[PDB]
This record gives C-alpha cells, sequence and structure tokens, in this order.
C-alpha cells in the first residue's frame, strides 16, 4: 500500500451483498444500493451480481449507476431541474417526486417511467421539506402514480422500521392499496452484527401479501459496513507531553463525518481513548501507550482523537482506520491541497488492485 | 449580474478582489513586508494572476498546493507542512523558495534534499492550543545547531486584528528571542484579518516594520481569507416552494456540499436583501418585521439536515428567483464536495468591465472520477 489509500476488500463486499440478496429472496423485496452512502467503482459490477439496481439523488448518480452497474436506476430528488428532467427519464425505471408540485410540472416528460411520491411520515424531523404529508393527498388525483416512497431510518433496526410502518400506515393506509409497490428507503443496518434479520424479512412479507405490492429496501451504508478501512503511514512523531503521531491522511479531508457529527474512528489494534473533543472514553491499561493520531492538513483541529497501542509507533508505521468505504469517499475533498488517498480493491484472491489513482489535476481542476 | 446564468455559481467580483490586493500591496509597500497568498483559503484559478500583481508569491501547504502557485502565479513559492514525505519532497524543493519545516526530525530528514532552499522552522508559541502538533516549542531550541536555518515561521491567528499579532509577537519574542537575530527572514503566518472593515491597518504595518528593523530580518506575511474577504458570492435559484407549518424553498445549492463550513462550525450565511431569523440549529437570531415573508432556505442533497436557515425577506419568493448566499468564495471551493452527486457550482469571474466569464464549468466526470 502506497499511503493513504482506501481498500475495499471484495470478501467482505460480497458475504454483505449475500445477505442483503437473501433478504430478497426470502422476502420477495428488490434490493437496490443507494448511491449517496456507497459508491465504489471498482465495486459496482460485483454489487450487481446480488441487488436488483442503485437509487439515485440526481443526473450524476443516475449516469452513474448508467455507467458502471447498469441495471435498474431508481432516481428521487427534492428538486428536480428542467434541464436534467429529460436525461433523468430517459435513465430511469422509478422516478419519486418530494412534493405534489414537482410531480404535476414534470409528469409530462415522464411518461414512460413508473413515478411514485416520497411520503412524510413524521415520525420522530419538524418542518422537514422531504415528502408530502398525509394531509396533503386528500383531493390530489393519484391515477398516475405507482409507488409510495419513504426513508426515514438511520443506522437503525428492523424494530424501528416496524414503529415507521405502524405509522405509515396509519397515515399513509388508504393510498396504500391502489399502489404496484412501495419503497421502504434506506437507513436498515441490515449487515450490523446483531440485527434482526428475520424480523426484516417477515415485515416485507407481511407487507407485501397484506396490500398486494411489491417492496423495495435501498440500503447504501449497510451495502458498504465493514468492508474496508482508510489506511495511513506514520509521517513523523512529536512531543508535546503527549506523545503525537502525524499521519499522511486528515479527519477533515478523507474522514470528513468524523468531524462533521462527530464520531471518533476506530484504529486496527488500538482502543480509543478520548475523542477530539476531549471526551474521556476509557483509561490506558498496563502494557499500553497512548498517541494523539493527527492529520495533515495545517488545521489547529485536524486530529482523529487518543488512541492506546499495545506498542510504541515508529515512523513509517501503518495505520489503519476501521470501516472506512461508506460516507467517506463520496464526500470527500482535496482541502489544503492535500493528496487524496487512491482508490484500491483487495479481490477475493487476496491481489490488491488499483482502481483510482489521484493526481495534481484532481486538485488543480475543482480550483 | 445574475439573470441568464445556470446556477449554482460562485461569482467572485475583479473589482473587490482589487480593493483587497491593493490594500495588502498598501502594507507591503509601507512596511517593507512581503505578502503571500495563503492557498488553502483561496485558490482560484482564474484570479490567481490578478493576484499576482499585487503580492510576492503564494503560501503552500504541499506538493499540489505548490504545483498550483507555479502553474498559476509562478511567483515565489514557500511550502510549509507537518508532513513532507520522501516521495515528495525533490519535486517541492525544486519549486520552493523557502521550505519551512514542522520539527527538527523533519527538517535533519530532508535537509540533504533541499540545499538550494531557504530552510524555516515553524514555531509553536503556545498562546490563548494544548498538544498542539503544530511547530516547536522553544525549549527545544535550546543547544541545536541553526547554522543551516534562515528563518523562523509562526502561524498563530485566526480571523483576528493587528492587536491579536501584537500579543503574539510579544510571547515571540519573550521565548524565542534569542535565535531571531540570527535569521535572515521570519514569517508571521496569516489569520491578519486586514481587509475586514475596521482592521488597525496602520498599527500592523508598524509592527512589521519594527520588528524588521529590531532583528534586521524580512517579515513575511500570508493571508488567505483576507485575500477573499468579500470578494464574491453563491448564486443559487429556488427550484421549489413547499410548506411544512413554515414556507420552505429548496434550491439548487447544498450547504453540505458547497458552503461545508456552515455545518462544520457551524455559522450562517447572510443572504442579499434578506435578513436571518434563525440558525439551521435553532437558535433565535431576530423577529419578523411587519412587512416581510420567513422562508426556511434548504438545499437539494436528500439530507435531512441540507438547511441554510431561516431568512427574512421583503417579498414572497417564487419559483426561479436566485438567492444569493454573501461572502462564498474563501474556506468554500477549496473544500467543496460531489456528495450525493450535487451537481457543483460553477466558477466565474465578473470582470473589471462588469462582464461575467465562466472559468470553470464543472461536469459528471468531476464526480463519477472520484468515486
Ligand atoms: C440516504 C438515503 C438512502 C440510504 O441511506 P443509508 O443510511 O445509507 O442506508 C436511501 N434512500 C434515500 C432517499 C436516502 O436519502
Ligand atoms: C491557514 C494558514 C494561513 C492562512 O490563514 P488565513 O486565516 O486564511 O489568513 C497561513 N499560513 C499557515 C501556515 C496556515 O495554516
Ligand atoms: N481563517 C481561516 C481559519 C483557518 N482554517 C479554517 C479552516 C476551515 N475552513
Amino acid at each position: 500500500i502506497q499511503t493513504p489509500a482506501y481498500i475495499l476488500e471484495e470478501d467482505k463486499l460480497r458475504k454483505n451483498c449475500e445477505l442483503l440478496a437473501s433478504v430478497g429472496e426470502k422476502s420477495g423485496a428488490k434490493v437496490l444500493l443507494a448511491l449517496k452512502g456507497f459508491a465504489f467503482s471498482g465495486a459496482m459490477k460485483i454489487v450487481g451480481e446480488y441487488l436488483k439496481g442503485c437509487t439515485c439523488s440526481g443526473l450524476w448518480e443516475a449516469k452513474f449507476a448508467k455507467e458502471y452497474m447498469d441495471k435498474e436506476i431508481h432516481t428521487y430528488s427534492p428538486a428536480f431541474k428542467e434541464d436534467e428532467i429529460g436525461e433523468i427519464a430517459s435513465l430511469s425505471h422509478h422516478i419519486v417526486f418530494n412534493s405534489l408540485a414537482q410531480f404535476h410540472k414534470f409528469q409530462s416528460k415522464t411518461q414512460k417511467n413508473s413515478l411514485g411520491l416520497r411520503c412524510n411520515v413524521e415520525f420522530s424531523g419538524r418542518y422537514s421539506r422531504l415528502g408530502i404529508r398525509a394531509k396533503d393527498f386528500e383531493n390530489v388525483d393519484l391515477n398516475a402514480i405507482e409507488g409510495l416512497h419513504f426513508h426515514a431510518l438511520c443506522e437503525e433496526s428492523a424494530d424501528a422500521l416496524e414503529a415507521v410502518l405502524k405509522v405509515f400506515e396509519e397515515k399513509f393506509g388508504k393510498w396504500i392499496g391502489q399502489m404496484k409497490w412501495v419503497n421502504f428507503g434506506g437507513g436498515h443496518h441490515i449487515t450490523k452484527k446483531g440485527y434482526d434479520v428475520e424480523k426484516l424479512i417477515a415485515l416485507c412479507k407481511n407487507f407485501s401479501d397484506k396490500y398486494g405490492v411489491q417492496v423495495y429496501l435501498e440500503p447504501g451504508e449497510a451495502v458498504g459496513w465493514q468492508t474496508g478501512n482508510l489506511v495511513a503511514s506514520v509521517v513523523d512523531i512529536i512531543e508535546n507531553e503527549k506523545q503525537i503521531a502525524i499521519l499522511d491522511t486528515s479527519s477533515e479531508a478523507h474522514m470528513p463525518d468524523t468531524i462533521i457529527m462527530p464520531y471518533t474512528s476506530e484504529v486496527l489494534n488500538a482502543r480509543i481513548l478520548a475523542t477530539r473533543e476531549n471526551e474521556k472514553i476509557s483509561d490506558l491499561k498496563e502494557n499500553e501507550f497512548a498517541y494523539l493520531l493527527t492529520g495533515n492538513t495545517c488545521l489547529a483541529g485536524d486530529v482523529m482523537g487518543e488512541y492506546a497501542f499495545d506498542k510504541k509507533l515508529k515512523i513509517g508505521d501503518k495505520i489503519v482506520f476501521l470501516d472506512q468505504i461508506h460516507y467517506t469517499i463520496v464526500k470527500n475533498t482535496t482541502f489544503n491541497g492535500i493528496r487524496l488517498p487512491n482508490l484500491m480493491l483487495l479481490d477475493h484472491k487476496n491481489e490488491l488492485q488499483m482502481i483510482r489513482e489521484f493526481s495534481y489535476k484532481d486538485y488543480s481542476l475543482r480550483n
């Protein structure tokens, strides 16, 4: 590994997609990759051996689905524009509108697509712009709408989906039986250890039998969950009261959700002792060595955390940030002109494959 | 002016940029300090030649910024990194006039590959910070052979005043004083909000001039934000307007992808002809007046939290109206994203003749070739 690099493990992605395929086969639901979280171009054909297509937020994702996967394309945007709707309609099997005005504006340009409406389920979200509330369905012509859609969950359980479906059916139930399909969105933490997979299958099966509809699920995170790591090197080690490792990667540019959320990444063969925000998480044990892990941007707060290792770090050691393929790459930056981590794939034969190697132009042509 | 443009777009105004640069050139003129653009915050490719009319060069964090400085400006190049790497030091050395190291180890490791460059060390001034990895603390200078070192560097400020640089200089001279006289230059870093209304320019000039004279050193300043301050806006359109208790305008831009610092810091952008009533985080800022209309302005990503804030306007918004987010050229473009495949704002220049030029028009490949 020339560093930094995001490295997706084929074997792990395959195990995730096997489980998701199993959910679809046992429940009758169709499972789609939500590209927002996980769009790893080197793995799109692999994902497509298992899943039915992509869910896409607009033109660029729809184009990406077409090019990389070429399976079903489902497109939802809070904001379709006039200049893009034609190409989106040419590519998309399903198009979900966020408002009735959007539906009405674009219905005549989407006559070959199966149309849906996003439903605001209003379930603990106040003042959300996403979806249509139930009261606004009264009096509206739904003859041209074949699907209802919701997305209401983030890193959640089968029990949470049950709770959402209960409210979805109480508020929207009069309009469900007349649809061909319903899309339960994403946020289902299906490949996480301990998730109640049998419950999800039963919920999807039971709903489909109850209303005679095709169920769709559109996980993003669950596809990329624990499928790979960001690998960095120790470039320098300095002392300022604590021992501090400066790495060739950056929180802010390469793991931006660690700063936004905020959260602290786990590190292979290490334990988190304290967060960058100085929250104490654990105490150092015997025969452990504490380091601040820090990044290569010029920012004062480019700090991953304080971590306990069981050996001393040396310049040139590799640090492995765990579970860094979803909601990372898709949102990363070239801030401060920091060299981007290459995208790599560890294939089923344990051979490392370069998928994208970035260069100066990735930075210069974006400024 | 804005009506025929594809939105969204960041629009830099030449006249405003030139006013800032005139002022920074005035500081250099009067103090003898040499002023550099810190590319971290402002790297607008279409403006680099304009900035070079006024400033002496660029401060760069590494290889990619040094190459950009070389290509776009072709003036002095000053490189500092907390973490130089072996695979890049060669090319950084061929491009840079000054190289500033973050630690003695990094200096000792790369001294022999940097013989044609002027070498500096970054000083941790330790002032109001704890556990900072940036710079060397004064105690670690003691009894170190500094023969090969021609400059000292600090960067200790953010959006600050001439009085705050005065307080930092006092601490810097107190702690590192005994080694300043032997240097050829000192670099006072960035964070000087020189072009903000009210800044005490006169005092900055005196501080720089006195310091220069006292120690017999060439002083360097390396503002980023100051160069870009109030030079331009991000222009978006209202794509849809919906209601959920409040009126909500959904725009073709995203706080998360296009104004990331609004989410990270967090802070709320001002909007042309509007007043902030409340932040995305529900902080009350002001009350609606009698003849105004309140709207939540929100983005086009699929995230629930892609909300800019609640703002008061003098008239109702309509689909197709342009929303102008004020002061969006610095610490924006340089750190924006194609998250959710959102179409990037184009980069445009409103030039000195009031003509709008396209600098960069983005496309699908800017997204697909990054995933
Ligand atoms: C984000 C999103 C998804 C995927 O959510 P995950 O948490 O990654 O599973 C699915 N559908 C829509 C409409 C989304 O906005
Ligand atoms: C960020 C930075 C600057 C510029 O800072 P501004 O606040 O944009 O003026 C200059 N030098 C160094 C070393 C920096 O990290
Ligand atoms: N005035 C700039 C402060 C330094 N860094 C800011 C980085 C956040 N965009």
